[PDB]
């Protein structure tokens, strides 16, 4: 007892040495000591060694290079290392390997072709990723994947040689390249440097860069005449202004230092690691100095040529240079007193090293040198030893005091109470002082269990200890902090560790000591400073930083725990808070995020888990809201750690309590002024700007807060909800929250029309997105807010409509008419989803909802047909569509005008009452869409009348194939009101006669139908006299006119009248039927086709003399003919196909039919362009801007077997050129493509045209065509007008081989020249009325005529009188209709007093076919009925 602790006193002097000194506790005062004598004192060189498979293993303008490096001016190092990986590595091709055998006879990735002539080859120093591969005036950047396969893009030098490129120190973005003259420094992460400096004399020999005592870069270079020359880069030297000349020149003058310095200089460079620089001239002579950090005044200075050192990293003052002459590498490692240099057939060519670990985990540095053979050599601590780096078999002495440790605890358990209580105060102060300084552990925990003991409490203990570490701790900080000396980094670490230990333990008591008077608790305070500054301290780079770990180490650790500390003292006393508040957020708004979300997690987990903690709770909520306002310009993706903490907070919100409601109704109203609910100049939304990114942070914010649902127990009552998100609806509803929503939304509409390891960012930003977009979780402004903008009013209503008590809101029509304006603009699936579901819920009822969204269809589709015609001058008065110009109109203003059409089709056709609804809602729909019928081309007809039929004749009928009637009736009644005679007359001969279709002859027989049968009596009248008025042409229009004659007669026979009007109309069918009959009679042609029809197979009346056009156009159907079966010929070039096929022929589809898809190479889209000019030379059209005409813009998926491309409207083509236009191919001969094979069809008849007409020369060439056709329709005429006399021969007593062999083939051949040269004479007057039109348009006092539609149909581009073949249909068709009419039986008197029973016994008896023989015996028994 007295004896151990007579010599534990005098141990302890140098047992305290012994106990400081040890571990990492003073290895700061050390280093910094070393570091002092390293750069002050001076040092000598010392020749010495003691520091440190076969050749054949390596593979291979060289004579200008040879000049240059015998020049000494350049060299090669074609050497790296890309390891931070364990990446290691002449003909245009140098392989990259791993070294990981040699790592942990030889067993030595990938390799690289490199396009460039090489003499070296450097990674970027702050990140072993990339590599820049160099020669003199061609270099590449390289990022070679993981496993080191080769991208590269070949950099662009703009030689006018390139000495050099450094990627700039710690910034792996940045490199510089310098050539002999000039430098040039570009960044990566912006062809166009962002520097560029050159020197007003001499050559650049070296040239470096290094920090300023900020941190700023400077650029230093070792001149050829040897001066040293600085320069600070910024916008004023930097290549945005130019190029600057180089200005001062650093001052050296020692003995040896006339415009050449001692014959030149060697090279420059300025270790950070060392924190120094070296310098060298071609004289050969070495020296080394230290500068000021922002003067850069060469401190301190000490004294074959040199090129070229080398620092291995994690390898402090370890430096490979290599003798300009001797070629000779010399190592030099410099402890603060010396500078030892060791030099270690096989010619070395080159060197690496790394400070690898070896088969003992053991970071030994190991050095690969490369010799001229291809040989290799293998070579290998002052600063890098424990004790420097910052961080009982030991101590005999820590042996023996452990011994004295159990001597102690024996000597109290058994020592008696007398000795032990007498000892007991100066014991307790020597195992206070001895706990006092850092120690082993061990010690510390025999002393605690002895103090522990020798307090009769250990309640006693804990509170003593407590006083007095803590005044220790805090006396010695507050040394420190009145002397301003740095904090030392293990310094705060165990100062940290100690004061959170005992807060973790005693908060309270801590409250009270670090509390205690020896403003409030100015510790705490300063000790954030503290932690500020250091911080602050931070090494930069850490790869340049200096020789020790600047900063802190466990940096996220010590602010974790450091919030603990705060936390608690801020719990435990009240009247500290106001502090710590602006203290925690001054933390949680700092820049790197290893200090707000540290602290965002470490609060969270902090007040997380009585009423001390939920008002400690609300008086944070508090004090943040009042700094809430500083954080107007933090920067989003800066401040959500804020709000993650509002919420956090938030997590137990129950405000039943008059003061919790208070506070809910304090946040609610901060955050809505916040957000500034009423601008009303916002339009400046539209940017991406600070403040409204985080405005969108707070709307995110507030979302969550109404989005969350408060689920309740069993009960069915609606009033469990959340009281959050109660609060919510009501503030952002008292806000009028619709209106700014719906000002966002208009105002954002500018915008849409001109569109044509990870932070855990949850919940504000999902996590998934962040892995998406880890750009910039506040980068895709304009959709974000278009999401918020919407998903926000739901919400808002789901609680508006759950709460009783609330009326509803209210939001204007404007809201259906914008929200479907939104839909129609094409959006992603979210923004679509989002606003069906808004439309829905606003519009109540799903069929309003269809009905509305149609509605707005077919407003928009009537609005863009009306506009494209406007385009080509169409005009509707009020009701009165006109036209100036009559052509017709190209294929661009008919795939316009079909598109949007065939859409409004589609509309209708989904159901009917729909498109009866939008009609009657605009009286202008009607008129207007058959005016446009009676001028478009006519392959729009069809749909045209499909859709006016569906609207007046309805779906009952047309699907057949009260309140829908009454709809028809009523529409029918408006036709009625809009209608003109005129018009309605034009309509009628248009569409049921003159057309050459089925199907739209019969379309136009169930509209005539359906409008007759429902108009008005008299508007019944109206029609029955229009129609039995045009009936007097019939003879014309002639063979097509069935239905004319059907509908006839059923108006007819449904409609009563007076007797007058019947018998007129009997008077005409009468005279007609007579006439017809006449003219039947007197035929020169009567009597060979008389004959010979009851003698062969009469099939055509093929004795008529001017061909009458009606009867000689059948309807070719069109035939599924396969691509291939029609070509005539056919190349390829590299990705398209030409084709010239057999003729002209009208293609309505397509099929390409692929076989053996390649999975390597697929097309994805294919560009279609049809011709249909004249053209007999294949590489003639093969031009793509004058002979391709596009159709289809088709791409399919990769893989897709079957695709058929239709034309909308089918194009007529003879010259087709298929290309691949997108892929996911074709050979130059012969075209053969590996991928696969296509083959191709189309749904297509052959149409009879000619080239279309371009210029004069297409007026000469079609002249000259059309006389040759001429011509040979002259030989036709001749010879088969001869074939009459041998007709009449065979006559007089073999004719089917006659006349059946000739006759048809004969009339075959004048039919093909007869309708190539009708469509020739169109095309000629096309031109003609074209270029017309168009010479006329200059004459400005010509106002060119605004013709009618039908003087249109009649401007714009019948069967022959004398055709046997049109007057015996008309004899049908009349025969028809009088057995028709006759019905009636009045008719049967009135015809019979006609007396036509003469006329048709004389005439028509035995006339006609076998079927119109018989129907005129069944007309003349009833006829007498």
């Amino acid at each position: 007892a007295p004896l151990v602790l007579d010599m534990l006193n005098f141990l302890m002097d140098a047992i305290q040495t012994n106990f400081q000194q040890a571990s990492a506790v003073g290895s700061s005062s050390r280093a910094q000591q070393a570091l002092s004598e390293l750069h002050t004192v001076e040092k000598a060189v010392e020749m010495t060694d003691q520091l440190m498979s076969q050749e054949g293993a390596f593979e291979n303008q060289g004579q200008t290079i040879r000049q240059l490096i015998s020049a000494h001016v350049l060299r090669r190092v074609a050497m790296c290392v890309l390891s931070s990986r364990q990446h290691l590595a002449e003909k245009g091709k140098i392989t990259v390997l791993q070294l990981s055998a040699l790592l942990k006879k030889l067993t030595l990735l990938a390799s690289a072709p490199v396009p460039f002539t090489v003499l070296s080859l450097t990674g970027n120093p702050c990140k072993e990723d990339y590599l820049a591969v160099c020669g003199l005036k061609d270099c590449h950047v390289l990022t070679f994947s993981s496993s080191g396969s080769v991208d590269h893009l070949v950099l662009h030098p703009q030689l006018a040689f390139i000495i050099k490129a450094v990627w700039l120190p710690g910034s792996q973005t940045e490199l510089a390249i310098v050539t002999a003259d000039f430098v040039k420094i570009y960044d990566l992460c912006v062809l166009s440097p962002t520097f560029y400096f050159l020197l007003p004399s001499s050559k650049i020999r070296d040239v470096t860069f290094l920090f300023n005592e900020e941190g700023k870069n400077i650029i230093v270079i070792m001149s050829s005449a040897g001066y040293i020359y600085t320069q600070l880069m910024e916008e004023a030297s930097s290549a945005q202004q130019g190029p600057f000349y180089v200005t001062n020149v650093l001052e050296i003058n020692h003995e040896d230092l006339n415009s050449q310095v001692a014959g030149g200089g060697v090279s420059v460079y300025y270790s950070h690691v060392l924190q120094m620089l070296f310098f060298s001239y071609c004289q050969g002579k070495s020296f080394a100095a230290t500068i000021s950090r922002t003067t850069l005044e060469v401190l301190q200075l000490f004294p074959p040529a040199l090129c070229q050192w080398s620092e291995v990293m994690n390898h402090p003052g370890l430096v490979c240079c290599v003798q300009q002459t001797t070629g000779v590498p010399l190592v030099v490692m410099v402890k603060p007193d010396t500078f030892l240099i060791q030099e270690i057939k096989a010619k070395i060519q080159d060197m690496v090293a790394i400070r690898h670990t070896a088969c003992n985990e053991q970071q030994r540095t190991t050095m690969i040198l490369l010799c001229e053979d291809g040989s290799l050599r293998i070579y290998m601590s002052y600063w890098l030893q424990p004790s420097l780096q910052p961080s009982t078999s030991g101590t005999v002495l820590e042996r023996l005091v452990v011994s004295s440790l159990e001597a102690l605890e024996s000597c109290f358990a058994v020592g008696p109470i007398i000795e032990k209580e007498r000892n007991k105060n100066a014991a307790q102060e020597l195992a206070t002082l001895l706990l006092s300084l850092p120690a082993p552990a061990s010690v510390q925990q025999q002393s605690k269990s002895l103090l522990a003991s020798l307090h009769t409490s250990r309640s006693a203990y804990h509170s003593h200890k407590d006083q007095a570490l803590l005044s220790k701790a805090v006396q010695c900080l507050n040394t420190s902090s009145k002397e301003g000396k740095d904090l030392d980094p293990e310094v705060f670490q165990r100062l940290v560790i100690t004061a959170r230990s005992i807060a973790i333990m005693r908060p309270n008591n801590l409250v009270h000591f670090t509390e205690s008077k020896l403003d409030c608790c100015s510790f705490i305070t300063q000790l954030v400073n503290h932690f500020w500054k250091l911080h602050a301290s931070k090494p930069k780079n850490a790869f340049l930083a200096p020789a020790c770990l600047p900063g802190l180490t466990h940096i996220e650790a010590t602010v974790n725990a450091l919030v603990d500390i705060i936390h608690g003292y801020c719990t435990c006393e009240l009247d500290c808070i106001n502090t710590a508040s602006k203290i925690y957020m001054q933390m949680l708004l700092c820049p790197d995020p290893a200090v707000s979300f540290s602290c965002k997690q470490a609060l969270i987990r902090v007040l997380r888990p009585s009423n001390r903690l939920h008002m400690v709770r609300l008086m944070l909520l508090e004090r943040l809201l009042q700094t809430l306002p500083q954080l107007r310009n933090v920067g989003g993706v800066r401040a959500i750690p804020y709000m993650q903490v509002i919420l956090m907070l938030t997590t137990d919100l129950d405000g039943e309590d008059e003061k919790d409601k208070g506070a809910l109704d304090n946040l609610l109203s901060q955050l809505i002024a916040e957000l500034g609910m009423d601008k009303k100049d916002v339009s400046k939304k539209n940017e991406r700007s600070a403040l409204n990114e985080v405005h969108l942070v707070v709307m995110r914010l507030l979302s969550v807060f109404m989005s969350r649902t408060k689920s309740g127990s069993k009960s069915s009552i609606c009033e469990s909800s959340s009281l959050i998100s109660s609060a919510t609806a009501a503030a952002l509803l008292s806000s009028g929250a619709v209106d700014y929503c719906l000002h966002v939304l208009k105002s954002l509409l500018e915008y849409w029309k001109s569109q044509q390891s990870p932070p855990d960012m949850s919940p504000f930003f999902l996590r998934q997105y962040v892995k998406g977009h880890a750009a910039d979780v506040f980068e895709a402004y304009t959709q974000l807010l278009t999401e918020m903008v919407l998903r926000l009013p739901y919400q808002i209503k789901k609680i508006t409509d759950t709460n009783s008590r609330i009326p509803p809101p209210v939001f204007d029509h404007s809201w259906f008419y914008f929200l479907s304006e939104y839909l129609m603009i094409q959006q992603t699936p979210f923004v679509r989803r989002q606003v069906r579901k808004l439309l829905l819920f606003i519009c109540g009822s799903k069929e309003k909802y269809r009905q509305l969204r149609d509605l707005h269809t077919l407003d928009s589709h009537v609005r863009g047909i009306k506009k494209l015609l406007e385009e080509q001058g169409i005009f509707l008065r009020a009701s009165v569509v006109t036209a100036s110009s009559g052509s017709a109109l190209q294929y661009d203003t008919l795939i316009s005008l079909m598109e949007h059409l065939k859409a409004c089709a589609e509309i209708a056709a989904q159901r009917t009452i729909n498109w009866q609804k939008f009609c009657i809602k605009d009286d202008s729909v009607l008129y207007f869409l058959l005016q446009v019928s009676f001028l478009v081309d006519e392959g729009v007809s069809p749909v045209l009348l499909q859709l006016l039929s569906c609207a007046l004749c309805g779906s009952k009928v047309l699907a057949a194939l009260s309140q829908e009637d009454q709809l028809c009736t009523a529409l029918v009644n408006q036709l009625n009101k809009f209608a003109d005679k005129e018009t309605l007359i034009q309509f009628l001969r248009c569409f049921l006669l003159e057309s050459n279709s089925s199907s739209v002859r019969w379309q136009a027989h169930c509209l005539t139908l359906h409008i007759y049968r429902n108009s008005s009596k008299s508007q019944q009248e109206l029609l029955l006299d229009l129609m039995w008025s045009i009936w007097p042409e019939l003879p014309a229009y002639g063979r097509k006119a069935a239905q004319f004659v059907d509908l006839l007669g059923y108006f007819s026979l449904k409609t009563p009248q007076t007797e007058k009007k019947l018998k007129e109309y009997s008077q005409k069918a009468v005279e007609i039927l007579r006439t017809q009959n006449h003219i039947l009679t007197n035929h020169p042609n009567s009597n060979i086709y008389n004959t010979l029809s009851g003698l062969v197979e009469f099939d055509g009346y093929y004795l008529e003399s001017d061909p009458c056009l009606v009867c000689n156009n059948p309807e070719v159907p069109f035939c599924y003919i396969k691509l291939s079966s029609i070509k005539v010929d056919t190349r390829y070039t590299t990705t398209q196909q030409v084709v010239k096929l057999i003729g002209s022929h009208t293609i309505s589809k397509v099929t390409v039919k692929i076989g053996d898809l390649k999975r390597t190479k697929m097309v994805r889209t294919i560009n279609l362009y049809y011709n249909n000019r004249t053209v007999q030379a294949i590489v003639e059209l093969k031009n793509k801007p004058a002979r391709w005409h596009k159709a289809k813009k088709v791409q399919l998926t990769p893989g897709q077997t079957e695709v058929k491309i239709d034309l909308p409207l089918p194009i007529v083509a003879s010259n087709l050129m298929i290309e691949f236009a997108d892929f996911y191919f074709l050979c130059n001969a012969c075209g053969f493509c590996k991928y696969a094979r296509f083959d191709f069809m189309l749904y297509a008849k052959p149409c009879c045209a000619v080239d279309p007409i371009e210029n004069e020369e297409d007026r000469k060439k079609a002249v000259s065509n059309i006389n040759t056709l001429l011509d040979k329709a002259d030989r036709v005429y001749h010879q088969l007008m001869g074939h009459r006399p041998q007709l009449e021969n065979l006559l007089c007593k073999q004719l089917a081989q006659e006349y059946c062999g000739d006759c048809k083939n004969s009339f075959d051949e004048l039919s093909k020249i007869i309708q190539k040269v009708f469509a020739s004479r169109k095309e000629l007057l096309e031109y003609d009325l074209q270029q017309r039109e168009a010479a006329t348009k200059s004459s400005r006092t010509s106002v060119q005529p605004t013709f009618t539609a039908s003087q249109y149909r009649a401007l714009s581009v019948t069967s022959s009188t004398k055709c046997y073949g049109c007057a015996s249909a008309v004899t049908e068709h009349c025969i028809t209709l009088l057995r028709a009419l006759a019905t009636n039986p009045a008719l049967r008197h009135i015809l019979v007093s006609q007396g036509l029973i003469r006329e048709l016994f004389d005439y028509n008896l035995r006339r006609g076919a076998a079927a119109m023989r018989e129907e005129v015996r069944q007309l003349m028994c009833l006829l007498t009925r």
